[PDB]
């Protein structure tokens, strides 16, 4: 992770500060935005630095480092100005109660970063700025629902996608610019060169109120207005865990004839299911699935969510037990032509879609992406 010098420097010239104004670097460390800002900006600014462990804080003289806990710090003014990369991740668990109790954003397991980005925003004086590299995660996941709300209602909110930057991979990050004053939403992409990164405006939704954030097209426009959302022809229902499986007195660990695999997203495949290779290790008699979860009776479409931002969609004809995937049972009133939906559902149209739209935000497919997937007019539709 760190924070690449690069992006710093991107961050910093998105900076802005009233000569005498307060900035602020939360988790600073060694305030290495302090710095930056200071090397760019100048020196006429009142510099400030929250740091929870006496062994990291380490800032120079003309920086007041305080010794704090950001999310508990309670200081007597607003700042101008707040740079930083706010910690990642979640969790003498007294302090987890007082952060949900301090901060209505909170929702879920959810995460640090989104505790601070709502910290962030209080500290914030009118017409202040605040400038964070953090996870693109908070632009479709649920659990973030209320922090998109929560800075629609506050202010302009600028996004920058930044993408996998830090030297450990398969975290996406983004820029968040935020000024405390107007509202709106400008999603920005970024172009990575030997100078750094140039800023390249993607799209405005001056009323946006906390929706999902997209990289929306006028193809996937199209798509999305010349179809049906699968959402309105489909139960999207989840599979029951090992738990439940090692739990059901019908569940043996070993093979035997009569015994039905319990089948994993490997047995999972673009167009079609494996259903002889066992990946869990729990064989079962496939009639006594429906005991667990009452749709394991009923052969029906399998979307899969372990494998990426990918849309791998095979239907399940003969209704085997499964530990995980999407499972989707169609509405009453819904006449559709499994062979065409499954072609549709795995095409390249369908992946380009996905693709565009939400990039690599997320490890896997999400209900909310997958709800709103278009089905074309002549596969399935309500009689
Ligand atoms: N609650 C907190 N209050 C203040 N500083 C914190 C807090 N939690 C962590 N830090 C400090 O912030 C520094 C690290 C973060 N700035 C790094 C962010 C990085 N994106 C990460 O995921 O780790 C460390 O020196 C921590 O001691």
């Amino acid at each position: 992770v760190e924070t690449p010098p690069e992006v710093v420097d991107f961050m910093v010239s998105l900076a802005e500060a009233p000569r005498g104004g307060r900035v602020l670097e939360p988790a600073c460390a060694h305030g290495p935005f302090l710095r930056a800002f200071r090397e760019a900006h100048g020196t006429g600014y009142r510099f400030v630095g929250v740091e929870i462990d006496p062994k990291a804080l380490d800032l120079p003289p003309w920086a007041e480092g305080i010794l704090a806990d950001f999310l508990l710090w309670e200081p007597g003014e607003a700042f101008d100005l707040i740079l930083g990369n706010p910690p990642y991740g979640i969790v003498f668990k007294a302090v987890k109660d007082l952060y949900k109790k301090a901060f209505s954003t909170w929702k879920g397991k959810y995460n640090l970063y989104g505790a601070f980005l709502e910290k962030a925003v209080r500290l914030l004086k009118p017409g202040g700025v605040l400038v964070f590299v953090v996870p693109a995660t908070w632009l479709v996941l649920e659990d973030f629902a209320l922090l998109r709300e929560f800075l629609a209602r506050e202010g302009k909110t600028s996004v920058y996608y930044l993408g996998e930057v830090f030297p450990q991979k398969k975290v996406s990050a983004v820029v968040i610019r935020f000024q405390k004053s107007g509202k709106g939403l400008s999603l920005w992409d970024t172009q990575e060169s030997e100078s750094g990164f140039t800023p390249i405006l993607w799209a405005e939704y001056p009323h946006w109120e906390g929706e999902i954030i997209r990289f929306e097209t006028e193809e996937t426009r199209k798509l999305e207005i010349s179809g049906m959302p699968l959402g309105d022809l489909f139960h999207i229902r989840f599979a029951a865990r090992s738990p439940e499986f090692k739990k059901h007195p019908a569940v043996r660990k070993e093979p035997g004839p009569g015994l039905v695999p319990v089948l994993t997203g490997r047995n999972l495949k673009p167009g079609w299911v494996d259903y002889e290779k066992n990946h869990s290790g729990l064989w079962m008699p496939k009639e006594r699935a429906k005991e667990l979860r009452d749709f394991y009776a009923t052969p029906h479409l399998v979307v899969a969510h372990t494998k990426g931002t990918r849309v791998v969609a095979a239907w399940d004809e003969r209704a085997y037990p499964w530990r995980e995937e999407f499972h989707l049972l169609p509405k009453e009133g819904v006449r559709l032509d499994p062979s065409s939906l499954v072609q549709w559902l795995n095409s390249e149209a369908m992946q380009k879609h996905v693709r565009t739209l939400y990039r690599d935000f997320v490890p896997h497919l999400t209900l909310r992406m997958l709800e709103r997937l278009p089905v074309r007019r002549e596969y399935g539709f309500h009689t």
